[PDB]
């Protein structure tokens, strides 16, 4: 519901801001549960592609070998 989706994208912003950021997030929401196919829920803009990069990192940090 609307807590869980501004905290899970406020941690999208976060990464946003600082590239660096990105594997403290994705083990957080691999921790709880998030799939990619969920997060996008929580990646929705007006913008096209704002959060591609957190969404993309996300794919890497599951699904990379
Ligand atoms: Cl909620
Ligand atoms: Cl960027």
């Amino acid at each position: 519901g609307p807590t869980e989706k501004a905290a899970v994208k406020k941690m999208a912003k976060a990464i946003m801001a600082d590239p660096s950021k990105a594997d403290d997030v994705y083990q957080k929401w691999a921790d709880k549960g998030y799939t990619l196919t969920q997060l996008s829920d929580f990646l929705k803009s007006k913008t096209r592609g704002k959060y591609d990069r957190v969404y993309n990192g996300y794919m890497t940090y599951r699904d990379y070998v």
